[PDB]
DNA sequence: ATTTTTATA
């Protein structure tokens, strides 16, 4: 399964993809290592095959993502990249062309340290986004025994992950992002994650993460 | 393929 390899900067970057427009990504980022002008393909059988999707189901989810990337930007910590320099497009059935940023190459390659990794199959299951930006935040800090501990400030999931107006409010915070997005990861992931609050008189602050693998 | 990073267990 590919080992998903990015720059610490793109896992704290302010963004907001859908799961499927992060799905293709993982695809773009493996192809970029194993090749830089920013050129990549996606072909809608293999990412059916990858994602156990039908191809109707893949072409239809690729067709979407894709339309989708459409005006979105990175930002990172402010600097704003486009995340395409072109539309998609399709030179023959079942098979689509993007041209990746140059500028967002050296995030994914080249990276020598402060760099994330994980392997496609431990995110391929998650089905919300943001679990996904959670998920690849706590890969950041994780031991080589697959364990770690992470403490992340609320205001910076806020911004980073650009979480909807319905989230940022402290109840609908910890229904709409931390009950789901834990509870995801540990349904549907290889990582078994609990948390706790913590908080500066009144205020929760921070949320600090601890987890394991699955494999002990 | 690799490594440095948070605040903390």
């Amino acid at each position: 399964s590919p080992r998903i390899v990015q720059s610490n900067d793109l896992t704290e970057a302010a963004y907001s993809l859908s799961r499927d427009q992060k799905r293709m990504l993982y695809l773009f980022v493996d192809q970029i290592r194993k090749s830089h002008d920013g050129i990549c393909e996606i072909h809608v059988a293999k990412y059916a095959e990858i994602f156990g999707l039908t191809s109707a189901e893949a072409s239809k989810d690729i067709r979407q993502a894709l339309k989708s990337f459409a005006g979105k930007e990175v930002v990172f910590y402010y600097e704003s990249f486009p995340w395409f320099i072109k539309p998609a497009h399709s030179p023959s059935r079942g098979l689509y062309s993007v041209h990746i940023n140059p500028y967002l190459i050296p995030f994914f390659i080249g990276l020598q340290n402060r760099f994330t990794q994980f392997r496609l199959s431990e995110t391929k299951e998650i089905t919300n986004p943001y679990a996904m930006r959670l998920y690849e935040s706590l890969c950041q800090y994780r031991k080589p025994d697959g364990s770690g501990i992470v403490s992340l400030k609320i205001d910076w999931i806020i911004e980073r992950y650009q979480l909807p107006q319905s989230y940022q409010r402290m109840p609908d915070f910890r229904r709409r992002f931390l009950q789901v997005c834990v509870n995801e990861i540990n349904s549907r992931t290889p990582m078994r994650l609990s948390y706790i609050e913590k908080k500066k008189g009144r205020q929760t602050t921070h949320i600090v993460f601890s987890f394991r693998d699955i494999t002990s």
